[PDB]
């Protein structure tokens, strides 16, 4: 480790060294260990598209899907954050927890809604992702979605029935947050269910 706290697996990760990654492996390198922020090779990978060693980071069994940064951030909420639809979707595929969530309760679905990721909102939803989960503000994916102007996924998430009802902490609807923000389209939306 350094500075950065990485490990060569964690610069094998970020700097796309396929080669580099696999021989570590092979030595039994740690796969889950955590660099300053604690973030793991699986992470760094993630966060640079580094499509090689991340494949490479999901064949090997030790490897920790599910790794948490020191904010609660896991590869898949990072892979939904980023819009990088084939890893989120590898990570489903080899079983990450589509329900996890990082320390302010928002799961992966949450974020797609903020970011107005609809690829990944899909994915997610095919996959089990809770369509009604809060947060630990009590927000919902499509209170975000609405907050955000995010109104594609908003779509998505009133196409898949979520309850347009569940309000925050503030007892605020999506139609309430999404009007005291002026994101009238999905005011408009949200009345069309």
């Amino acid at each position: 480790t350094d500075r950065t706290g990485e490990t060569a697996l964690h610069l094998a990760a970020r700097y796309s060294r396929s080669d580099a990654a696999k021989r570590l492996l092979e030595a039994s390198a740690d796969a889950n260990i955590q660099d300053n922020m604690g973030r793991t090779p699986l992470h760094a990978a993630v966060s640079a598209d580094a499509q090689g060693v991340f494949q490479i980071l999901l064949r090997n069994r030790a490897t920790d899907l599910d790794a948490r940064m020191h904010d609660g951030t896991t590869p898949l909420i990072l892979a939904a954050r980023l819009a990088l639809e084939g890893m989120l979707e590898d990570l489903i595929n080899s079983h990450a927890d589509v329900n996890a969530v990082d320390d302010l309760g928002k799961s992966a679905l949450h974020w797609a809604a903020a970011v107005n990721n609809v690829d990944a909102a899909v994915v997610l939803l095919k996959n089990g992702a809770n369509k009604d989960m809060q947060n630990n503000k009590e927000e919902t994916p499509l209170f975000l979605a609405a907050r955000e102007g995010s109104y594609e996924t908003a779509k998505v998430l009133l196409d898949h029935f979520a309850n347009r009802d569940i309000t925050d902490h503030m007892d605020r609807l999506p139609r309430d947050i999404a009007q005291e923000r002026m994101h009238h389209d999905i005011v408009r939306l949200l009345d069309e269910y």
